[PDB]
């Protein structure tokens, strides 16, 4: 029913060949664009900055969003720990981070999770 077109700039030549070259960069175009939404759901994931201090680890937090948390080893008798501590001002959003965190290090480490609502995950 319709058709679009494009006329070339003069003395510009072109074959069906060059024209599927065309549609393969195109779709290169179109990776290239899937990488900047990949990064930038990479940042929004993981929205802090991370130093050590005195052997625990400080995530500071990108913007008014999100303020931090505090990761540390604990040892109690043979038992071994990871905690997350959240600061008494810490965000909605800090809280979610770190859930998310929280449950991703207990699917990769294997161990009991007691979660900060109550909740115990036992993974083992």
């Amino acid at each position: 029913a319709m058709n679009t077109d494009l006329k070339l700039p003069a003395g510009k030549t072109m074959t069906i060949e060059d024209v599927k070259q065309l549609l393969e960069r195109y779709q290169m175009a179109l990776k290239k664009t899937g990488e900047q939404l990949g990064w930038a759901y990479e940042q929004a994931a993981f929205p802090y900055t991370v130093r050590i201090h005195e052997s625990v680890l400080y995530l500071q937090g990108d913007g008014r969003l999100y303020k931090g948390m505090a990761i540390s080893v604990r040892t109690a008798g043979e038992e071994t720990f990871i905690d997350i501590a959240l600061p008494p001002g810490a965000t909605h959003g800090d809280k979610g981070k770190a859930n998310e965190f929280s449950k991703w290090l207990a699917k990769t480490l294997g161990g009991e999770l007691h979660l900060f609502s109550g909740r115990t995950m036992v993974f083992g």
